[PDB]
């Protein structure tokens, strides 16, 4: 009965259970060099009478952390936005900002007056969106996150693809508990817990050497120490989109260096990792259920024929969560 | 040994887990099925290849039963698809279909850039050794593309992929030309984006949960796909600058024709009968053809098309501005319909003979 459950639309001018219409809502995560990252969520409608078409997410960029955050979230609802389909190598949603408040002028989207973004990642059901006709995007949810810019360093794509015979792929087996109404049609795609329901996400976060300087097998017993030394913490956030933040408290080997910032931090947008999980996290409050570090072979060909190793000597700290929305006032 | 609703096509079960939970009674077990699409017609080149796409299910071995999947540690997780590549077009194609059911395949999650599904080919018959996947012995593919619900797939455990549906497409290799990504990414202020507004009718039962993500209409349900297909000049030689009249004539002269296929996955086939300008030439093969895998264009539509029969409803050629920034502040032009190739559809499956 949280109103954000309607961000699952069409998988389900307003209505829901049970005040049977919904108000605008905001949430604010504090992860505190600080900026405030702004994500909005809402609905694509065909203007008629209005036919609700799909939920959608439009992230605006970031602004300095000054002023009353509640008042900033308020201003985000005063935008007027149109949208239309386009394509490049894949389908896009193009959002045109018709009007917006002054504080926002500073974020890339508003200054630019447009955002052309990957449709599958920002629209729940882009197949329900007509390729012509008069479409509008109405914001109902504002998600702000306060965090140092340096702390949401994204790993270059090329680094995440590096593979090699003499390397081990480091990954996280992440399970995420998700609050879902048992009769929701979303249950169908989740795993069933004894407590409720959860999503699986397998995330690549590092590389390690199969050998010690110039010689022998790394004892495969003691990759484990190297990993404990890394000292990982993992959390969830909305930083322009649901994302897994990972921190290494400990020093990094040379192979692991490009996988973290100079302050031991890495942000992994889920919509690149798993577009379907990301979209579930739009509508449901969610929390890390467990995080296991896994060592796999360092090429995909080898992964196919060789047993994964689960690292058991660690206990990953699980920290921040994707927080509940609240009405204004 | 999966059960399905005996009133519906067994391929509808490839939507799993997005299916109606109550499969009526009397449920009946799914049988293996295949289909063959002939594309011999569509060009002059000889039909030299058979492209093979399999579909089936991921199971976890060794908690959660239903009407569909009733077994122990044989738990049904998700539908999935595994493209194999191509073999030469020789001999009995039905027997080639059968051989695709005799493979043993395990699978596991992995990741690099994004989540992947890694399929290992443990055993495969001699007739398939030619195809890329079987000769490599594995395939690591993007998970959201090849698995209906990657989020229901565990990061460790014993998983198996069982093939139940085989889809063979007979076609000259020359013709099924995928436009390279860079070509698709070229943009410019002195350019127009040529695109297709594609609508696709899909046969679906109304109680199915799949319906929720489709557009509704008097005839039945459809999906919307917006596909980038070419580039044109905003300007002519010497003096600028091109009239709507003249764009419209260039497009009619191109004389496009569009259809559906499974070519290592649901795909839109495009044929141009007119010659191509300097700018448009990289977007078609030497015989005027292009193959667009829908799973790149619109991954969610591709996946609907695993499980439902479909055919084109309408294809309108659109021109938008040549940069995204300008698309945002300029109206599109809907220019004309393309021809629709009636022979080219996402076609029904059939059980094998006796």
């Amino acid at each position: 009965l949280p109103s954000s459950n309607l961000l699952a639309f069409p998988i389900v001018q307003d209505i829901g259970d049970g005040k049977k219409q919904i108000a605008p809502q905001y949430r604010i995560q504090r992860l505190d060099e600080d900026s405030v990252f702004i994500t909005t969520y809402g609905f694509i409608f065909q203007v008629g009478k209005h036919e609700l078409l799909s939920a959608a997410m439009l992230c605006l960029g970031s602004v300095p952390n000054v002023g009353d955050l509640v008042e900033l979230a308020r201003a985000c609802l005063t935008m007027v936005v149109t949208c239309k389909k386009s394509a490049t190598d894949t389908e896009r949603m193009v959002f045109s900002v018709v009007q917006a408040p002054q504080v926002l002028q500073s974020c890339r989207v508003v200054a630019n007056k447009y955002s052309s973004v990957n449709a599958v990642k920002h629209v729940k059901a882009p197949e329900k969106i007509p390729g012509s006709g008069t479409l509008e995007y109405k914001v109902n949810f504002v998600s702000l996150t306060v965090v140092p810019r340096k702390d949401v360093y994204k790993i270059p794509t090329a680094a995440l693809k590096v593979s090699g015979s003499s390397l081990y792929n480091l990954a996280l087996n992440v399970t995420i508990d998700v609050e879902v109404d048992p009769k929701s049609p979303l249950v169908k795609s989740l795993s069933k817990s004894d407590s409720g329901y959860y999503a699986n996400l397998f995330l690549h976060i590092g590389l390690m050497s199969t050998v010690d300087k110039k010689g022998k097998k790394v004892t495969f017993d003691k990759l484990e120490r190297k990993i404990r030394r890394l000292d990982l913490s993992v959390g969830l956030s909305d930083v322009l989109g649901p994302s897994v933040l990972v921190k290494a408290r400990g020093a990094r080997t040379r192979l692991l260096a490009p996988f973290f910032s100079s302050s031991g931090t890495a942000c992994y947008p889920i919509s690149n990792a798993s577009p379907q999980v990301a979209k579930i996290l739009w509508s449901q409050t969610a929390r890390l259920r467990s995080v296991k570090v896994i060592i796999q072979a360092g090429t995909q060909r080898a992964v196919a024929v060789t047993a994964d190793h689960e690292v058991t000597s660690t206990k990953i700290e699980k920290r921040h969560t994707i927080a509940k929305y609240n009405p204004f006032k």
